[PDB]
């Protein structure tokens, strides 16, 4: 089935997923000359104070860190969001070199990786029902630059050798995703979709402008395997056309 | 979330999202021994598990599965009602909350405490994926589990069940010999059946062994301690993970023995 190589990479997803050539595909290039400041955009409310991580798993496409989403404890409110969106998981996309790896780009600049924290609209009762609505998910995107070691990322780096290959998972409790944020919550936003199959058009994207720094920490990401050898690198979709959409800036 | 065996998503309710559940060749069925007639043209069953190469054991929230390397003809099923070679891809069990229930197939309406299913695909079609989409695609060998003395061959599988307690977990599971899970007698019944779980595709030549294997109360009590749910979700014990018998329709169950 699908993946990122020559055979099943983003080039070839349109074959089994016709929606890949759709109105609201993600990611996109965020052009800062055209992304205009909208003052009616409210400030972003992130409450991860009581987040409850459960496990970390390698699914042959990325690794995911899942959370208890049975209550409003780790939620996203404000910004462009009407209602409350609970945190279900986070994962990264990254590249084989430091000059590539982010899904979103800023003025065509690529970063070394991109952190995606996925949230679903509590309006629809569960994740499954949410994904089949345009306002179903909200993904907070955060760019990863090369620099000093992200102290908050170190716990996650730690545990990557015990989920080296596809199918493996480890218990992963008491993780604080506040530690993965930049200081500034300034963002861009636009009506996007999932960057992997099934590519459903159900995401309000929220991309943070301030990247977080990580150490040349990124070399542990690249040691993970796509297989259960093919190294898990360049697991990003390239930018898609922006079409009739408008990227709006909070700042 | 999706289908299972409870009150809201159990076999009663599978017809809702899987219309084939009310089809021509559903499994399991009650095997009635007064109507299942001995066919002498049925050949003897050839089981070659001498070189089987188990890889891993995983809890998928429905059963646990033990997977094998199926890239060569090393663990195969030939003879019996089968034209061609069927390689072993995995095995799993179905079981119940009590000793008086748990098997999918029944014999003269008798239920057993569990049923072992060794799944094989017809090498004719090149891979598992292509095989399931043909009536002669899979061959599942069914084996009934009675309560009695401890199955020495089952003990290595019992041993590793606490490290895959919940949905999504798996452990490395190498050098397992599935010969140790067989009864002495290979006498069987056979009929054109299908998968007993969704997607319930009608692609199985069923082969059910008549001689059950014995297991200990201690051994089956480890099955029942597994969870349908993942770590963190609320508790639901993995028991009664069997589909009840389905109508036989226009089919004929044939016996290898007098
Ligand atoms: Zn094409
Ligand atoms: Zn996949
Ligand atoms: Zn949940
Ligand atoms: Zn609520
Ligand atoms: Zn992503
Ligand atoms: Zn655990
Ligand atoms: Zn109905
Ligand atoms: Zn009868
Ligand atoms: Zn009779
Ligand atoms: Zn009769
Ligand atoms: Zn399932
Ligand atoms: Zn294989
Ligand atoms: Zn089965
Ligand atoms: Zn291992
Ligand atoms: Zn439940």
């Amino acid at each position: 089935h699908w993946g990122y190589g020559k055979h099943n990479g983003p080039e070839h997803w349109h074959k089994d997923f016709p929606i890949a050539k759709g109105e609201r595909q993600s990611p996109v290039d965020i052009d800062t000359h055209t992304a205009k400041y909208d003052p009616s955009l409210k400030p972003l409310s992130v409450s991860y104070d009581q987040a409850t991580s459960l496990r970390i798993l390698n699914n042959g496409h990325a690794f995911n860190v899942e959370f208890d989403d049975s209550q409003d404890k780790a939620v996203l409110k404000g910004g462009p969001l009407d209602g409350t969106y609970r945190l279900i998981q986070f994962h990264f996309h990254w590249g084989s070199l430091d000059g590539q790896g982010s899904e979103h780009t800023v003025d065509k600049k690529k970063y070394a990786a991109e952190l995606h924290l996925v949230h679903w609209n509590t309006k629809y009762g569960d994740f499954g029902k949410a994904v089949q609505q345009p306002d179903g998910l909200a993904v907070l995107g955060i760019f990863l630059k090369v620099g000093s070691a992200k102290p908050g990322l170190q716990k996650v780096v730690d545990v990557l050798d015990s989920i080296k290959t596809k199918g493996k998972s480890a218990d992963f409790t008491n993780f604080d995703p506040r530690g993965l944020l930049p200081e500034s919550l300034d963002y861009w936003t636009y009506p996007g979709s999932l960057t992997t199959p099934p590519l459903l058009e159900c995401v309000t994207w929220i991309v943070l402008k301030e990247p977080i720094s990580v150490s040349s920490q990124v070399l542990k990401f690249r040691k993970l395997n796509f297989n259960g050898e093919e190294l898990m690198v360049d697991n990003w979709r390239p930018a898609q056309p922006l079409k009739n959409r408008q990227i709006k800036a909070s700042f």
